């Protein structure tokens, strides 16, 4: 159960939105 589709996209939309302002 729990595919890597939602599991991956889950954290993917958390670590990438960490800075929310920083350039690089």
């Amino acid at each position: 159960m729990a595919p890597r589709g939602f599991s991956c996209l889950l954290l993917l939309t958390s670590e990438i939105d960490l800075p929310v302002k920083r350039r690089a």
